[PDB]
Parts: C-alpha cells; structure tokens; sequence
C-alpha cells in the first residue's frame, strides 16, 4: 500500500465533490453519511462553519470544533432509525439553506446564525427513539427530572451544552460572557420550540408575523426586536425539522421508512409492556400513505405555506415539491 501524503484519499475526494451541494435543497445526505464513515453531522457542520467563516469570527480552534462535533455526533444513537446523527446533519443543512434565502439577506448577525446552526446540530441529541409520553408513562428518571414537561427537548439542550465541557470541546471558549449569554438564550428558545406540542402556537404567531410583515426596497424582510428575530429563527429550525416531505421523493421516502421503523419499534415496546399503543406505532394497523397525506395537509403544508409567504417567492419550488409528494402518497393509498 502507498501512504497518502497531503492529497485527499479517493473516498475523501468523492465526499468533497458531494459536499459541493451543501448550499442546495436536496443534498445527498445519506450518501454523505456513508462516504464519511457515519460522520455526516461532523463533516456537514465543519463545511458550513468554514463556508460561513464562523471559526475566524468566533475564534473557534479547528481541533476543538472537530472534537466537539465528533463528541456530539457520538451521542446520537446509531440504533435509532430516524432521530439519529443523519437526521441531525439534515436539519443543520436544511437550516443552512433557509438562512441564505434572498428574503433574509443581511437580516441576521453572525451570532444569530451560529445559534440557529448549533441549535439544529444539538436539537435531538441522545434521543432514545421513544416519545415524551412513553418516558412519562414509564416514570423514567428523565421524565422525573424534567417534570413531564418537554422532557426530550430539555434533555437535548442539556446534553448539547454539557458536551462542551469534555476534553478540548468548548467551541465557545473565546466568546465574551455577553456573546455566550445571548447565544445560549437563542439556542434554548429555538430547541424548546421543536417540541411538537408547541407547533400550533408557533404557527399561529408566524401567521400573525406574516400579516404585519414589513420589508425594504429589494424586498428583504425587516426585523427590529428580539421577539421577532427569535420567532423567525424558531420557525426556521422547526421548518427544517419538518422538511422531509419537501425534499425530492427519493429522500422523503427514506425518511418515512425510518420514522415508521422507529414508531413501530415503540409500538412493539408498548404492546409487550401491556400499554396502549401510541398513534401510528401499531405495525398491525398502519396506513402509512393515508398518514403522510394527513401529516402534510394538517401540519407540514400549513407551516410551509406560511413560511413561503414570509419569504415569498423564495420557497416556491420547495412548496411545489411538497405538493407533488402529497399527490404521490395520495395516489398510493391502497383502496
Ligand atoms: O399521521 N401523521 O401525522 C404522521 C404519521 C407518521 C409519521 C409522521 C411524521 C412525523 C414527524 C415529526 C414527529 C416526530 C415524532 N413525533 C411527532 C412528530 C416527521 C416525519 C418525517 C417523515 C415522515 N413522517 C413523519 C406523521
Ligand atoms: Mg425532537
Ligand atoms: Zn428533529
């Protein structure tokens, strides 16, 4: 074998070429997971941080960043089919694309950008692949600690920040206390808003925002106060989290297979424990296609429609894709 010396390996080259689509909706995220040796979150976060010059801006040592990223990625569960490091990388990358929408040019500070991306990276870390309700009903220690209230989402935040304390992991070591307090508050506000129980209120407020919407010649959005800025950042990451149906069908179905696998597993555990089987978790009584059409009509389309308005016309193709995917699942309901 010939030692490599200063030139990319061929796999690393194939990976680098795939990462050329980091700014595009529909990145081959599963290919990247494989090509990186199951390091999609590390490699995608690193690319995005370099692209946005965040290492220089926040004086983040490169070895510290990579060590933290690997450590964070190591705390997503390989055995969990959907809420794993690939989902995390996908939400990071989707948020990264949404941040660069023309309607949002020059709106956000570098610290706000850092908050949205870091929030996306950590938002599901240490997910056990079961719901808050399952954790509550079993009297889990986690549910006890967090008083049955946004149990997992509190946990995701606690773990994401806690991991900064591991050896050479404090990527925020050079931020001032003011910078850290601000970042921290934003990240917390964003991740706690990913609790699906908060969706309706979150959407309600986004609608209210679109109504009173203000722009400036060129048509870029105007956002004066923390309340408006964080609202947009919350809904942005929430859209990224619910972005699977807006991706090309080939990607969307892979996400659907994975979440169903994860749900059915929870249902098998509920059944064997003699518990009521949670909605959509019963593999003996599933209607996958009906359920996706319902997911889209009642949750995903309403959200994205409202986002497309806020940033009109930036999100038109994303919305078109969503509607094509809705039609595909509709036509697949076996009747
Ligand atoms: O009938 N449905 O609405 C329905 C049925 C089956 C799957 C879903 C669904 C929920 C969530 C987000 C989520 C994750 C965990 N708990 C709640 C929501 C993400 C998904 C991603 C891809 C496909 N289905 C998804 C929705
Ligand atoms: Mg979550
Ligand atoms: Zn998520």
């Amino acid at each position: 074998s010939i030692p490599r010396f200063g030139v990319k390996t061929e796999q690393e080259d194939v990976l680098a070429k795939e990462l050329e689509d980091v700014n595009k909706w529909g990145l081959h995220v599963f290919r990247i997971a494989e090509l990186s040796g199951n390091r999609p979150l590390t490699v995608i976060m690193h690319t995005i941080f370099q692209e946005r010059d965040l290492l220089k801006t926040f004086k983040i040592p490169v070895d510290t960043l990579i060590t933290y990223l690997m450590t964070l990625e190591d705390h997503y569960h390989a055995d969990v089919a959907y809420h794993n490091n690939i989902h995390a990388a996908d939400v990071v990358q989707s948020t990264h694309v949404l941040l660069s929408t023309p309607a949002l040019e020059a709106v956000f500070t570098d610290l706000e950008i850092l908050a949205a991306i870091f929030a996306s990276a950590i938002h599901d870390v240490d997910h056990p692949g079961v719901s808050n309700q399952f954790l509550i009903n079993t009297n889990s220690e986690l549910a006890l600690m967090y008083n049955d209230s946004s149990v997992l989402e509190n946990h995701h935040l606690a773990v994401g920040f806690k991991l900064l304390q591991e050896e050479n992991c404090d990527i925020f070591q050079n931020l001032t206390k003011k910078q850290r307090q601000s970042l921290r508050k934003m990240v917390i506000d964003i991740v706690l808003a990913t609790d699906m129980s908060k969706h309706m209120n979150l959407l309600a407020d986004l609608k209210t925002m679109v109504e009173t919407k203000k722009v400036t010649s060129s048509g870029v959005l105007l956002l004066d106060n923390y309340s408006d800025r964080i609202q947009v950042l919350q809904n942005m990451v929430h859209c990224a989290d619910l972005s699977n149906p807006t991706k090309p069908l080939q990607l969307y179905r892979q996400w659907t297979d994975r979440i169903m696998e994860e749900f059915f597993r929870q249902g098998d555990r509920e059944r064997e424990r003699g518990m009521e089987i949670s909605p959509m978790c019963d593999k003996h009584n599933a209607s996958v296609e009906k359920s996706q059409v319902g997911f889209i009509d009642y949750i995903v389309h309403p959200l994205w429609e409202t986002w497309a308005d806020l940033v009109h016309p930036d999100a038109q193709d994303i919305l078109d894709t969503l509607e094509d995917n809705r039609e595909w699942y509709q036509s697949t309901i076996p009747q």
